[PDB]
């Protein structure tokens, strides 16, 4: 029931596998729940994610003191006659010394019938469009609120910032960046839905 983390220098909390480990200069507490795939995708990425933010550091970020790594995902799953598909997104965050603000929330998509995460190769499609698609209930709810659905504005809600991340579930793959009010600079990353039957197939 574990991943990189276990040998990552994992630390146990019970549905979490942790990693913490500072240098004389900077931290690193980074969360992996019992099973996601290849989380090597995050942790691999941490090894990425945190060089590059330490990276800039390493230079002359407001560092609190030394630096630091905040990380921890969630996992997700599709629902395809055969299982469906799995993504995982992290609370990532950190800054450099404590006061360089930096702050990401990072999920990804895996396949769950073939036990195969899908990279840039065919992650990404350019067939890219609209990520509207969460936003459906966040008003359909409205159009209960209300007996109507609104506007709602996609950094001020296209998608839940109760996410954070890549998040593609059955119903769809919400994909987040981090703007200015669904879910600040300060409260991380927003993030657009997309289409489920539409952007797989429109994946790569």
């Amino acid at each position: 029931p574990k991943t990189y983390c276990e040998e990552l220098k994992g630390t146990d909390t019970g549905q979490a596998c942790q990693i913490q480990m500072s240098d004389p200069a900077y931290n690193i507490n980074i969360s992996l729940p019992s099973y996601y795939p290849d989380q090597k995708s995050l942790e691999n990425y941490i090894a990425q994610t945190r060089d590059k933010f330490l990276s800039a550091a390493t230079s002359s970020t407001p560092r609190e003191a030394p630096y630091e790594l905040n990380i921890t995902s969630a996992t997700y799953q599709s629902a395809i006659p055969p299982r469906g598909t799995q993504a995982v997104v992290l609370k990532v965050y950190q800054n450099a010394g404590g006061t360089h603000p930096t702050t990401t929330y990072k999920a990804f998509d895996w396949d769950q019938a073939y036990r195969k995460p899908i990279t840039y190769d065919t992650l990404w499609q350019a067939d890219t469009d609209p990520l509207p698609v969460v936003f459906p209930i966040v008003q359909g709810e409205l159009s209960k609120q209300t007996g109507q659905q609104v506007s709602i504005a996609p950094n001020a809600g296209l998608d839940p910032v109760n996410y954070q991340n890549f998040a593609v579930t059955n119903d769809g793959v919400i994909f987040f960046f981090n703007p200015g009010e669904l879910l600040p600079e300060a409260a991380g990353p927003t993030q657009v839905l997309v289409p489920r039957s539409a952007i797989d197939s429109m994946l790569a």
